[PDB]
């Protein structure tokens, strides 16, 4: 997927003010990942007071953060934290003069959503699955995957 990278990343630059599947899918993902942003506040921070960007180091940083969150498998949480990270690097990118990184990242994210999620992500029901769980309560979405 490469238009669901675009709109994300798109969206991330707006909430710091800066001009870079169906539309219920893109929102979701939008929401989940602010959710996800809230949620794990302290490790948003952590990475920010942590994170040494620069053009020469940026695909390191990118490849050695997803590699480590897919470690031990996939799962819908972990696209949204793939999706989180790679915009607040984006964000990151713009802030300490580098927007040259952006379309870079994107090209990454793509890559990797087409070379290693994709598969995970059509046997586990599509974007209309995780859009179905994101609708479903902390309950029901247990009982969905038992
Ligand atoms: C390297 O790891 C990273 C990388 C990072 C990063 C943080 C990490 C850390 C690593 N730390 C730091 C060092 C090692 C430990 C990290 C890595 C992973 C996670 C993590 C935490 C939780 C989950 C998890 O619950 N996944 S899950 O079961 O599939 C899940 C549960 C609930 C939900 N949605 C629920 C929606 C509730 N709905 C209920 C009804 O009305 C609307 C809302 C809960 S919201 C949520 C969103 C994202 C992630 C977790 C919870 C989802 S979802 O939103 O993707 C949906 F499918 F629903 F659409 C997935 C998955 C991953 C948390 C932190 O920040 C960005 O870059």
């Amino acid at each position: 997927n490469r238009e669901i990278v675009m709109k994300y990343i798109s969206y991330k630059l707006s909430q710091r003010g800066y001009e870079w599947e169906s539309e219920v899918v893109h929102q979701t993902l939008r929401q989940a990942g602010d959710d996800f942003s809230l949620r794990y506040r302290r490790d948003f921070a952590e990475m920010s007071s942590q994170l040494h960007l620069t053009p020469g180091t940026a695909y390191a940083s990118f490849a050695t953060v997803v590699e480590e969150l897919f470690r031990d498998g996939v799962n819908w949480g972990r696209i949204v934290a793939f999706f989180e990270f790679g915009g607040v690097m984006c964000v990151e990118s713009v802030n300490r003069e580098m927007s040259v990184l952006v379309d870079n990242i994107a090209a990454w994210m793509a890559t990797y959503l087409n070379d290693h999620l994709h598969t995970w992500i059509q046997d586990n029901g599509g974007w209309d699955a995780f859009v179905e769980l994101y609708g479903n309560n902390a309950a029901a979405e247990s009982r969905k995957g038992q």
